[PDB]
């Protein structure tokens, strides 16, 4: 049997075969000696003995909010965050490793950015079981494990506070960065730029950009509906999009991102940023006279990738962590450090990502409360309420937790179903392989990882073994943090995937950080100063609660 | 007129247009300040007014070969090496920055991987003169002026015994990383890649790779003739070739660079390589006799990249300085810097390395003595005389000195016609920019440029100012070191672009220098120890002479 199958190696080291029944664990920089990898340094050693469990963390970050609001007004702020900008990093490799194609370094892998890549190889094709060498020799059926675990049965809304606001720019945010290849299969993305180009806004190709570009100073193309600015018409924009056979060209929004015209809260989005990008275009042109509708265009785009980046940190990671601790975006802060401004998504991140029970049961907007079948390809909605009336609605509504078990509703209960069925021809590695991967120590038990004993008892004698639960189910069944709105894997598999994919992206580099990048000062600032209220403010003639949390 | 023409901003900082008639420098990170980055910081001062000339120390590295050889077998050598390693790629930016399209920094330049980049933006093109303010509103006629100061009178060997051996070395490697985009125009690229990816062997796309592909033991098609292995027919890989209409298929040899079929030179290495790479498949597929094709064939060539690496360090970069200084390829020296593992292939560098005066006179094959005529597209000479006789023939005869003048063949004098005449369209900045920004004074006078006072004269009558002398010409009329093959200039700007190229690629990264991206101990020794004669030898039944200098 493959040796490999038994996960051999320790602390990432690599398990290479040899002839026919050998393997030998290459620890090459991990901090351990041995056959497995498994005798640490001195050094090592002590780094780890001391390291006080997630668990422990996660209690000081959200604790002690005076001893928290001292600190932020000192130079520990800094210091901290770049701890964790360093620290959270490292756990990610660059440049990127394997693909669903190579189970080990390659140039193909390395240079064809069609692929997503993934931080642990697949489960050998040629083990006893599907997860190597543990569980059963079949998997719980998906469609079952998902009725059984993850089907909202009472809504359970986010302790912390998460509203629709939040849920829909997790979405649209995501959907830049996730983009698979329906026609290559999984493993394969459409969005190459592999992060935050801000690709769902202007296209993820030239012929595309070119065709929502007004090409004249800078703007981007839209249309005027109730005296109000929204994104052109496919007629103006022959763009391609998704949307059901039936509907006009006239009546479809072209966008960037094909998909998003099936939810007004992405297309709501989609218009918030058209309307800064075109915003952000006259303060250049003011600036610079002598600048032509490209540089404005690309001075434009930059902009907005910083705005977006900041509020992405600032307000949006601050929100998930549920910290006191105020997250700072800074580049500078990586300057000294050994870090590598490139990013490849992974499709481990993919997965972890599919937050879908943050979606509640209804949608209210005001006295109006629709449902998913009034929502979903509601061409009017928008147009009809505008910006503020929906960004009141969605700020004021909480989303559902994210951890926990049983919170997807039935409508979207099918996507879940496809996340595990994926996951599986992926052949990704089980959730105990997971942890470790990310520092983290594996569960022993069923009882251990949800908090209880009911489902614990049934999801034994489905997966068989601990060692042989899945990724997904393995995230979003395992138990929360306090009042949180999930737990541990997610946050600590989940960061940094999420924090590299920021802080690597070409512009947080000393090389593009600097005020003439982005035009002079004034874009700079923009987005220096970047904020949600500023966004949808700044670009609605009145101005609504907007938050992230709900009032 | 445009204030950026007069090139205000010094050391780096960026001219950045403001209002009609207004402009302003960002200086950010220059070490000076002021309105044009002028005012150094204490230490920029120190560091700067304590530098010794690029003169004196290309003095001691040629000099005290015995003071040498002791720091050679000291850990200085690494020391020093590090040092050059890490300071001579601050020079080049990473990421990458403009493009012929964007004299700004902007996503579009940082993503589509098509274009070239540029360390200087173009000359605007609303300039009072080609070359921002000085010279003459017209530009020396390029037919001209290198039939004035290039055509070769008296071939002028290159004094530092280099050989025709190396002469297609260089050849070949630079062809894996230039390919201009006949079809797209100059500024493009069809070697996306931008470096040592070997695609001058596999392809520079897939599906060509799988023409060539044997999809057996990892190895690469080929065929036997005179009992000896050479790259296969076009037949067999229906792969598209460069050769003269007339020739047929059966008498192409398909090998993944269109264009090495016009010329036993690189047809010659050519077959080294693909010889190599099916002998390392060899090695591993014994070693792994549980592998594939595909991770045969993989890893089959992340072993070649890192024998090409080394070879072209300590082989090829050790003759062309003519150093005494034993330059080491490890890519640990930088695992403690700041390093982006990241390449992009410069304009400015394309042209500077379009060393054209190397090829000699005839090329002499033994008592045989060949003309351009008889070398340019002989199907037959290199199955004729097989690779032992071109190899030891090439390594005797000497190549032309690079720097000086007067020193192309005629037969390809076109070349550098054309170049100065793309350089043009690409509207580079003027030789004496270039200067500074690789960190040297710029040239006061034709006579100092020149080491003379005859071509000195009328190349000053020709450009009007030296402050006019474009970048090709500046770099192949500057007068040579000694007896070096070029000078200065070539040395000071065609370094750090030719490093920072190499130690970039993500095979030199701590996250793929491990002994199990190799296969195993095996692989990574073939790495470490790669070396020109075994390169050849192992790949011949008798081993001639053979070597990057003439004997
Ligand atoms: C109205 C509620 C929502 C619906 C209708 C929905 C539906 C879907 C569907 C259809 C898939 C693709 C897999 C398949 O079923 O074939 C998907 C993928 C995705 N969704 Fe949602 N989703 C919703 C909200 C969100 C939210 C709030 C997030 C959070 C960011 C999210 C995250 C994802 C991710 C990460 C993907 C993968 C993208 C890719 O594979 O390219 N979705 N969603
Ligand atoms: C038999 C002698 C040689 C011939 C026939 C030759 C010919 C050419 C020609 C035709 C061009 C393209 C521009 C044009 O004229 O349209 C060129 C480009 C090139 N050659 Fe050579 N060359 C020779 C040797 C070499 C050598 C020894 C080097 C040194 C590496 C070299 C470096 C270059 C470079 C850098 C390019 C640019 C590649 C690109 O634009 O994609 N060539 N050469
Ligand atoms: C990136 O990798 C994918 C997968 O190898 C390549 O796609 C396949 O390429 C081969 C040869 O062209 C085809 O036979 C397959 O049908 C292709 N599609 C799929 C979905 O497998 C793709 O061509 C590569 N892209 C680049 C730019 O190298
Ligand atoms: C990379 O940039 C080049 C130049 O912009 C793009 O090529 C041009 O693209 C437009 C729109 O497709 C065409 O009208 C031109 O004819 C294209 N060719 C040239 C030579 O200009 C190219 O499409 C870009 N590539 C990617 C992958 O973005
Ligand atoms: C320390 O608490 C947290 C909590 C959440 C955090 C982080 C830290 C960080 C980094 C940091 O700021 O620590 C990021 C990137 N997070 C996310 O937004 C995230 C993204 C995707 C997924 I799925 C889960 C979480
Ligand atoms: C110090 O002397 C030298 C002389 C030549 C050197 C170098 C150093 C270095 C780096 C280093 O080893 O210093 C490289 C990369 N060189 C080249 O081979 C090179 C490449 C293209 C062109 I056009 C000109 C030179
Ligand atoms: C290495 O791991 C294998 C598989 O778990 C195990 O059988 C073997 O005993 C281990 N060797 C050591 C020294 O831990
Ligand atoms: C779309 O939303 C509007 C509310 O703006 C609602 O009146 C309309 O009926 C919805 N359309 C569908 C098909 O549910
Ligand atoms: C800045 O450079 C411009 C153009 O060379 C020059 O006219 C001006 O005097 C400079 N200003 C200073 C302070 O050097
Ligand atoms: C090709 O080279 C051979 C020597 O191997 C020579 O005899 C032959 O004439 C050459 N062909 C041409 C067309 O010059």
């Amino acid at each position: 049997v493959n040796p490999c199958c038994y996960y051999p190696c320790q602390h990432q080291g690599i398990c290479v075969r040899f002839g026919l029944d050998r393997y030998q664990c290459d620890c090459t920089r991990t901090g351990y000696s041995g056959p497995n990898c498994t005798i640490p340094e001195i050094w090592t050693w002590l780094r780890t003995t001391l390291r006080p469990s997630p668990s422990f963390i996660h209690f000081l970050l959200t604790h002690g909010r005076w001893l928290w609001d001292f600190v932020n007004a000192t130079f520990i702020r800094d210091t901290l965050m770049r701890l964790v900008l360093t620290v959270r990093s490292n756990l990610i490799p660059s440049p990127p490793t394997y693909n669903i194609a190579h189970d080990y370094i390659s140039w193909e892998s390395f240079s064809n950015v069609s692929y997503y890549t993934r931080i642990l190889p697949s489960v050998p094709r040629d083990c006893p079981t599907p997860m190597g060498t543990k569980g059963k020799k079949q998997l719980p059926d998906a469609e079952f494990l998902s009725r059984r675990f993850l089907l909202r049965r009472k809504f359970i809304p986010d302790p912390q506070g998460t509203n629709l606001m939040f849920a829909f720019f997790a979405q649209h945010f995501t959907h830049q960065f996730f983009k698979t290849s329906g026609k290559m299969g999984p493993g394969f993305t459409k969005a190459l730029g592999h992060g935050v180009d801000l690709g769902h806004i202007y296209g993820d190709n030239l012929e595309r950009q070119y065709q929502l570009r007004l090409f004249k100073d800078g703007k981007l193309k839209y249309q005027m509906l109730n005296g109000e600015v929204y994104p052109p018409s496919v007629e103006e924009a022959p763009v391609l999009m998704h949307y059901p056979r039936g509907i006009p060209p006239q009546s479809q929004m072209a966008v960037g991102q094909e998909v998003f015209g099936l939810l007004p809260g992405l297309m709501l989005y989609a218009t918030i940023w058209l309307r800064e990008h075109n915003r952000v275009c006259d303060l250049l042109k003011a600036e610079h006279p002598t600048w032509g509708d490209e540089q404005l265009f690309q001075t434009a785009r930059l902009i907005l990738i910083g705005e977006t980046i900041k509020i992405v940190i600032e307000e949006y990671v601050q929100q998930l962590s549920g910290y006191f601790l105020q997250l700072k975006f800074d580049p500078e802060l990586l300057f000294g450090a050994q870090f590598q401004y490139r990013n490849r998504i992974a499709m481990e991140f993919n997965q972890l990502y599919h937050w879908h029970p943050l979606m509640p049961d209804s949608f209210r907007v005001g006295p109006q409360d629709y449902s998913y079948e009034q929502f979903l390809f509601n061409t009017s909605m928008l147009v009809d309420y505008g910006v503020e009336a929906l960004v009141d609605a969605f700020s004021r509504q909480p989303a559902g937790r994210i951890g926990g078990g049983r919170n997807i509703d039935h409508h979207i209960l099918h996507v879940a179903v496809d996340v595990i069925k994926e996951s599986r021809v992926l052949r990704l590695q089980p959730f105990n392989e997971y942890r470790k991967r990310f520092g983290m120590k594996p569960y022993t038990s069923f009882q251990e990882l949800t908090g209880e004993k009911e489902m614990a008892a049934e999801l034994e004698e489905l997966y068989g073994d601990i060692d042989a639960l899945e990724f997904y189910p393995g995230l979003l069944l395992e138990k929360c943090h306090p009042n949180s709105i999930f737990g541990e894997s997610m946050i600590e598999m989940g960061a940094p995937f999420s924090l590299k994919g920021l802080l690597g992206n070409p512009i947080c580099s000393p090389e593009y950080w600097k005020a003439s990048t982005f035009g002079g000062e004034v874009g700079f600032n923009l987005v220096k100063t970047a904020t949600l209220k500023k966004l949808v403010c700044l670009n609605t003639k009145t101005c609504p609660y907007v938050s992230f949390h709900v009032p």
